[PDB]
């Protein structure tokens, strides 16, 4: 997170850190043993790991389960990134307290202009490479579809919607991937790609979850 501050320990406590030796990409809590991510985040050997705030230090609220399936989108083009959402099973269901909770999904796709929360342990530096031990947040508004296809012509789809700000300074970035947009309560954001970091005209580009909410629906009923 690029320009944000500190979420404070445990006060996003959705968000999964996805470990393979080490915090690769972020996820979403949508239930007890159902996690989202971008489908690029896609590796073999993923624990997850819950109630996460200093992912280099054991505090004493950490959930670490396995993954025992993981469902990368039908119809992911990772030349595109069209389509950039997978589900994660866990081994074991998670222990859902006020510091490991789930997230609900939209109903209805959320709106430009609205104010969401894009939290994780991502790079902190537009020009240069910091990486943060606790989680980190930013508040971001949904930018429009006109100038969202402004700043990426050619690329961005209906699964897809531009999310902070256009004169730079406030962006997600690489470690933030597969990690929560969440806007009124609701995960309508899943962090997904963008040139650079919070560089001017270029913005944050996130999956459009409400898109997906049947087919993860549907895939979580019937494995
Ligand atoms: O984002 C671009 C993508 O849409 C495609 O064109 O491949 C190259 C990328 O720069
Ligand atoms: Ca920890």
């Amino acid at each position: 997170i690029v320009g944000g501050y500190t979420c404070g320990a445990n006060t996003v406590p959705y968000q999964v850190s996805l470990n393979s030796g080490y915090h690769f990409c972020g996820g979403s809590l949508i239930n007890s043993q159902w996690v989202v991510s971008a489908a690029h985040c896609y590796k073999s050997g993923i624990q997850v790991r819950l109630g996460e705030d200093n992912i280099n230090v054991v505090e004493g609220n950490e959930q670490f389960i396995s993954a025992s399936k993981s469902i990368v989108h039908p119809s992911y083009n990772s030349n595109t990134l069209n389509n950039d959402i997978m589900l994660i099973k866990l081994k074991s269901a998670a222990s859902l307290n006020s510091r490991v909770a789930s997230i609900s999904l939209p109903t209805s796709c959320a709106s430009a202009g609205t104010q969401c929360l894009i939290s994780g342990w991502g790079n902190t530096k537009s020009s240069g490479t910091s990486y943060p031990d606790v989680l980190k947040c930013l508040k971001a508004p949904i930018l429009s579809d006109s100038s969202c296809k402004s700043a990426y012509p050619g690329q961005i789809t209906s699964n897809m919607f531009c999310a902070g700000y256009l004169e730079g300074g406030k962006d997600s970035c690489q470690g933030d991937s597969g990690g929560p947009v969440v806007c009124s309560g609701k995960l309508q954001g899943i962090v997904s790609w963008g040139s650079g970091c919070a560089q001017k005209n270029k913005p944050g580009v996130y999956t459009k979850v409400c898109n997906y909410v049947s087919w993860i629906k549907q895939t979580i009923a019937s494995n």
